[PDB]
This record gives C-alpha cells, structure tokens and sequence, in this order.
C-alpha cells in the first residue's frame, strides 16, 4: 500500500487507577522484531470496579477521545474490558462505533479497538470454542463477562472471580494468586484459557509458563489487545514471550 510508518503510535484510553496496561502493553510489544511503538494515554477516572464506578468512568469517553485524538495515534484502545461487557451483548460494537464517529467528526483517521472486542478476536483466531476464564471481578461482573462471551458463540466451561472490587488492589494481585485460580479450573476439553479478563490484573509473565503447564493456548485481555493492535496496523503477528496467539504469523 504505502510508505513505511516509523514509530507506530498507540492511544490508550485507560481507567485512572490502572497501572498494568501501560506496563504490559509496551513490555509485550517491545519484543516485536520488525516494528517500534510509542504509547500515549488519556485517563477516565475509576478506582472501584462496580456498576456505578464503571458507569461514571464510561461517561468520560467523549472527553478522553478528544484528548487522545490530538496525539494522532494510529489505533486507539478502549482498555477496560468489563466497562464494555457490563453493557450487555453487542456493546463493543456500539462503543467502537461511537468512538469512530466522534473521531470522524473531528477529522481523525485513527482506528478503534477495545479490550472486549479484542478478546473475541483473539479467541476466534485461536479457533477456540470452549473457553475458561480467570477474572479479578466481583461475581456479578464476572457473570456479565460470561454472558457476553456466550452471546458471541463461545462455551464458557468454567470461570473464577477473585472478587476484588478495588482497582488499586487488583493491580497488586500476585501471579501466585492468579495461577492458583487457573489451577482450580476444570480444563478438560477447554480450547483456551483467558488468564486475566481485566487489563489491571497482572498476567503477562504467566502466559508462557501457563501454556506449558496446561497444554492449551493462554491469553489475557492485554495479549488479545496486542494481537488486535498488530492486526489493525497490518503488522505480522510474530512476537515471542506472549503465547501462541502472538505467533499466529510464525510460519510467515
């Protein structure tokens, strides 16, 4: 198509209290052998992962979009997965389209992705039908994630909810806790494990060790987001250290 772009600019629309995605996204993508990235954030305030915390956070969408658009990123990621999925089946399409339209009214060419939509995208690239989930959420929010994915055609075999409503606390969840949850799952005939549905719960270093342990593909909201960003930018998905999903273009 056109001239090689140089540094690829990624926009991140993130909960104010989130520290994990701005850490994990650069760490994961820094291992791309053929592309360089920069990361630019806008904050929507949230510290409590509850219906009301998420509603208050989502209401800042229009503000955040105008802010990050000013940076002319190539793709913009709506980072919080449950923020979208709490709105019920189909919500990522409504949110993504609302962002695209707002960007278009301001003359921006930026692409739009969301963690929720990216998870679907990653699960489908994996040819996954039966899926198991680990989440830091309170149970009712976990159940909405489950219902969302069922509507997209997935069978959710089993899931865990750590019930950690405070987002700062979510960021401090140790890998041992996450691994203990993943190990409590029944994984028989599960095609893929979502080791973290939330972008605040750390999981990146567990992805490789968990694939070796469980013998299935392992992804998170963050690795799904990375996959989606790569696909949106027409870049090869061949990044080491981030599970099978990030090596889909290995043979290429």
């Amino acid at each position: 198509q056109g001239p090689a772009m140089g540094i690829r600019r990624i926009g991140l629309v993130v909960p104010s209290s989130n520290v994990t995605v701005e850490t994990e996204m650069p760490a994961l993508l820094s291992r791309h052998p053929g592309a360089e990235f920069s990361f630019h954030s806008t904050r929507m305030r949230m510290h409590t992962v509850s219906p009301e915390g998420l509603a208050a956070m989502n209401a800042q969408r229009e503000r955040c979009v105008l802010e990050i658009a000013d940076a002319a990123p190539e793709v913009i990621l709506y980072a919080c997965l449950v923020a979208v999925m709490v709105g019920g089946p189909g919500e990522h399409h409504r949110v993504e389209s609302a962002v695209a339209e707002q960007l278009a009214t301001g003359g921006s060419q930026a692409l739009v992705r969301s963690s929720a939509g990216a998870l679907v995208e990653g699960l489908r690239a994996l040819d996954a039908q039966r899926v198991a989930l680990v989440t830091p959420y309170m149970r009712p929010l976990a159940e909405k994630v489950v219902a969302y994915l069922e509507a997209e055609g997935f069978t959710i075999s089993d899931w865990r909810a750590l019930e950690v409503a405070d987002n700062t606390e979510v960021g401090c969840i140790p890998g041992e806790q996450v691994m203990a949850a993943a190990r409590s799952l029944d994984l028989s005939e599960v095609d893929a494990l979502v080791i973290s549905c939330a972008v605040q719960m750390p999981s990146l270093p567990l992805v490789e060790t968990a694939e070796r342990e469980f013998g299935i593909p392992v992804l998170s909201a963050a690795t799904a987001g990375a996959y989606s960003i790569l696909r949106s930018l027409d870049l090869p998905v061949a990044v080491p250290g981030a599970g099978r999903l990030l090596r889909q273009d290995s043979a290429v």
